[PDB]
């Protein structure tokens, strides 16, 4: 109970800050995650050992894909930790406890392809889930997980409490489904403009924590430069090699997705930052004032790829 963990003092500082960037030594990655759900819930939140067990099975359970990987889980785990830190009381201890869990098993097993291709390619998770099918999966994923023996980390939990974590769970890993996110930020718009927004009702609660996975999810887009260019670099090549999948199967890819048209990624980029970047941390700064930095963030990351444009780099 009384074991700490601690960061070196520039982690210990910029961990805080949206915009940190959890390195590229593995090894820390775990530490760096107990560190964050110690301050975020409590160092009593859960079982020191059933927790470390329950991340090293998660970690097992990412592949070696460029994006869609244990840092991207580990990274969209400390986007929703800078939010809740800054959001302090808006949020409930069961919350707290499953939106960090939710972002670390958001993508749990992803294999690179989009839901799109499972489609096209018949996979067997396309039947038994016919819309937000790797979505379903990872939070199968995640349920198979808990129930590995010294694993299930919510066990000090009531009966009702369990099932709220695990239903908070579930509404969070489906609402990083983008396709689901258009609709859902449109809902809260109107709600806010309206004045009938109200985190008393569970209903817009749930669509504010898909807002908030949304956030997280994406937030590549509101790190400083360097990070948001080399990022783009493992999305892109994940891209490309579906769009190989589908030249495969004998369909021309979205040119997003075609290697064969790198030229045009500037141009896609600035689609994704005005249709659903911009739009997601605007929505989200007038519903929670303090997350504004990631909006600031990712206009100054539209700014530098409007200058990649104009060839001024
Ligand atoms: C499946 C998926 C959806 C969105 C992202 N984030 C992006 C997307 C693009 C086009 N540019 C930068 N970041 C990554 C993966
Ligand atoms: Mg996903
Ligand atoms: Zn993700």
């Amino acid at each position: 109970g009384l074991m700490q963990f601690t960061l070196p003092v520039r982690l210990c500082k910029e961990i805080e800050l949206f915009h940190f960037d959890i390195g590229p030594f593995e090894n820390m990655w775990p530490g760096i995650f107990v560190y964050m759900v110690h301050r975020s819930c409590g160092t009593s939140c859960f079982e020191l050992e059933k927790l470390c067990r329950f991340i090293m099975s998660v970690k097992k359970n990412y592949r070696r894909v460029p994006y869609h990987n244990w840092k991207h889980a580990v990274t969209v785990a400390h986007c929703m930790y800078a939010i809740l830190q800054n959001n302090h009381t808006l949020f409930t201890d069961l919350e707290r406890k499953g939106l960090l869990i939710a972002c670390l098993c958001h993508d749990l097993d992803h294999r690179g392809f989009s839901n799109s291709y499972l489609q096209k390619f018949d996979h067997p998770l396309a039947a038994l889930y016919s819309t937000s099918t790797m979505e379903q999966h990872h939070f199968s994923q995640t349920v198979s997980i808990l129930q590995l023996e010294g694993h299930n980390i919510f066990s000090t939990l009531s009966s009702s409490e369990y099932e709220q974590v695990l239903e908070i769970i579930r509404k969070a890993i489906i609402a990083t489904d983008l396709a689901l996110y258009f609709g859902n930020r449109k809902q809260l718009e109107e709600m806010y403009q309206t004045g009938s927004l109200n985190l008393n009702n569970q209903s817009h609660r749930d669509r504010v924590i898909g807002l908030m996975m949304t956030a997280c999810d994406l937030c590549s887009v509101t790190k400083l430069w360097p990070v948001t260019k080399l990022t783009a670099n493992d999305i892109y090549a994940e891209f490309w090699a579906e769009g190989d999948e589908m030249k495969k199967l004998g369909i021309q890819p979205i040119p997003m997705m075609d290697r064969d048209k790198k030229d045009e990624v500037p141009q896609g980029q600035l689609g994704f930052y005005n249709a659903v970047a911009i739009p997601c941390y605007t929505t989200l700064t007038q519903i929670l004032p303090p997350t504004e930095p990631l909006l600031k963030a990712c206009r100054d990351n539209l700014s530098q790829w409007e200058k990649v444009i104009r060839g001024e780099e």
